[PDB]
C-alpha cells in the first residue's frame, strides 16, 4: 500500500507463484537436494540423514526468509545466505550442501525450470483459445460478410472465414512456442567459468562420474539434454529464443484485439455479456501485448554485450524481463480465453452493411445478366455506371442510404433481369470459397494442432 506493486502479478495466480520468492528459494532447494543424490549415487559421503532431513524441508516459512535475510545482510550473496538457512533445518547436509557447485548451478537451473514450467503453464491456453476460436470460425463458417482492405468495402468474406485468420497466428503461436519449450536445456553441473574442474576434482579425476552427474540432475528435472557448452551462465541467447516467439504472440492478440475493436464499432461482432458497449477485454489485451512485444529488446540488447564466460549485467533485468514476461503472456491468454468463448455477433447489423456495400461491386453480375438475355455490355456498362455515381452521391453528399438496387428496379431498360435481381444480389453467392476454406483448415490444419491437448474439458 506505501509501495508500488506491479499490476501484472496482481493475474493467474499459478503463474504468479511460478515466479515466487518462496518459489525460488523452494527450487533451490530442490536444485540442492537433487545434486545431493546424484552425488550420493556417485559415491559422494552423503548420509541417509542428510537427504531425509532435506527432502522434508523443500519449502521456506517466514522464519527461514528471516534467517536467510539477516545472513545475506551480513554477507551480500543471496545463494551462501540460503545455503546456510537450509543448512539449519537439515543440519545433518549442512556440509554437503551446494557441494562442488558454483551460484550459477541453482539460480540458472532455476530460472530453465520457470522457463520450461511456465512455457507448460502458457501451451494449454493458447490451446484452449484455439479452440474455442475453431468452434466460433465453425459455427459462422458461411455468414457472409463484408470484405475490408484498406479498412474499405472489400469482396465478401464470412464471419468464419475471418476469425480463421485469428487462430492461423494463433496456430504458429503454438508452433514457435512448442519449440521454445523442447528446445530447451538443462545447465546442470558447470562449475565457475563452465570447466567442471571442481566436480571433476571431487570425482579425483574421473570425467565419466562427472558426465554422470550432469545427465543425472537433468533426468531428475525432466530435460531433454544437459548443455554441452557454457560458461558460468546458460547461454543468454536462449532467453531471447524464448521471448522472441512471446514478442510475436503479442503482435498476433494485438492484430486480433484490433480486428474486434473495429468490428465492435461496427456493430458487427462484441465481446461476450445495453446499447452501447466497450470491447474493454480486446482494449486491456492489446495494451499489455504491446509490453510483450517491446520487452524483448531487453533480452536481444542483454546477449549482445554478456562478455565473455560471463558478466553480472543479466542479472537485475532478468529479475523483471523473464517473470513479466511469462504473466503478461498468461494475461493475455486468459483475456482471449474471456473473449472467445461467446463471442456476440449480429446477421442483421452486417446484412444490413453488406445490402449498402454490395450493390456496388455486383455491377459485373448486373452487365453479364442483361448480356446473356441478349443485351449489350457496353451499353449496359454505361447505365449502371451512371445509376452507381447517382447512388454514390446520395450516400456522400446528402447522407442517405444506398438506392442503386431501386435505380435498377425502376428503370425498364434492365426489365430483362427485374425477375432474377434478388437472386443475383444474394449475398451468399458473394463469398467466393470462404465457407469450403474454413472446413479444410479445421480438419487439416487446426484439429491436428489441437490433438496433443485432447484432455482439456
Amino acid at each position: 500500500m506505501d509501495s508500488y506493486q506491479t499490476p501484472l502479478s496482481s493475474a493467474s495466480k499459478e503463474m504468479s507463484k511460478l515466479f515466487s520468492s518462496g518459489a525460488r528459494f523452494g527450487t533451490w532447494r530442490k536444485l540442492w537436494l537433487n545434486l545431493a543424490i546424484a552425488e550420493k549415487e556417485l559415491g559422494l559421503a552423503i548420509s541417509d540423514a542428510a537427504i531425509e532431513q532435506m527432502k522434508a524441508n523443500l519449502e521456506l516459512d517466514e522464519a527461514q526468509m528471516k534467517v536467510a535475510a539477516e545472513e545475506e545482510k551480513k554477507r551480500r550473496h543471496d545463494v551462501m545466505a540460503h545455503v546456510h538457512t537450509f543448512g539449519t533445518v537439515a543440519p545433518e547436509a549442512a556440509g554437503i550442501i551446494h557441494l562442488g557447485a558454483t551460484s550459477c548451478y541453482v539460480t540458472d537451473n532455476a530460472d530453465l525450470i520457470f522457463l520450461r514450467d511456465g512455457l507448460d503453464i502458457l501451451l494449454p491456453k493458447l490451446a484452449t483459445v484455439i479452440s474455442r476460436l475453431a468452434n466460433f470460425a465453425k459455427q459462422y463458417r458461411d455468414l457472409p460478410t463484408l470484405g475490408f482492405t484498406h479498412f474499405q468495402p472489400a469482396q465478401l468474406t464470412t464471419v468464419g472465414k475471418r476469425a480463421t485468420l485469428w487462430i492461423q497466428e494463433l496456430l504458429w503461436d503454438l508452433r514457435n512456442l512448442q519449440r521454445a519449450r523442447d528446445d530447451l536445456g538443462f545447465r546442470g553441473v558447470k562449475g565457475t567459468t563452465g570447466t567442471q574442474a571442481s566436480f571433476l576434482a571431487l570425482f579425483d579425476g574421473d570425467h565419466a562420474k562427472v558426465e554422470a552427474l550432469d545427465k543425472r540432475v537433468t533426468e531428475l528435472f525432466g530435460f531433454p539434454y544437459a548443455y554441452p557448452v557454457t560458461g558460468q551462465t546458460y547461454s543468454r541467447k536462449i532467453d531471447a529464443d524464448v521471448l522472441g516467439p512471446l514478442s510475436s504472440f503479442g503482435a498476433t492478440v494485438h492484430k486480433i484485439a484490433t480486428d474486434i475493436r473495429l468490428l465492435a464499432n461496427l456493430k458487427e461482432i462484441e465481446e461476450p455479456f445495453a446499447y452501447k458497449r466497450n470491447p474493454m477485454r480486446c482494449e486491456r489485451a492489446c495494451s499489455l501485448a504491446r509490453h510483450l512485444m517491446a520487452i524483448y529488446q531487453n533480452t536481444l540488447m542483454t546477449s549482445s554485450v554478456q562478455w565473455l564466460e560471463r558478466t553480472l549485467d543479466d542479472s537485475a533485468n532478468r529479475r523483471v524481463t523473464i517473470p513479466e514476461a511469462f504473466l503478461t503472456a498468461d494475461i493475455l491468454l486468459t483475456t482471449l480465453q474471456n473473449i472467445s468463448e461467446g463471442l456476440v455477433v449480429y446477421p442483421r447489423v452486417i446484412g444490413r452493411r453488406i445490402s449498402q456495400e454490395l450493390p456496388f461491386m455486383a455491377t459485373e453480375n448486373i452487365i453479364m445478366a442483361i448480356v446473356k438475355a441478349g443485351g449489350d455490355r457496353q451499353e449496359c456498362h454505361e447505365k449502371i455506371r451512371v445509376l452507381s455515381h447517382q447512388a454514390g452521391a446520395v450516400v456522400k453528399e446528402e447522407g442517405g442510404e444506398n438506392d442503386l438496387i431501386d435505380r435498377v428496379k425502376n428503370d425498364e431498360y434492365f426489365k430483362p433481369i427485374w425477375g432474377q435481381l434478388d437472386a443475383l444480389l444474394d449475398p451468399r453467392t458473394f463469398v467466393g470459397r470462404a465457407p469450403e476454406q474454413v472446413d479444410g483448415f479445421l480438419k487439416e490444419w487446426v484439429e491436428p494442432a489441437l490433438k496433443p491437448y485432447e484432455e482439456a474439458l
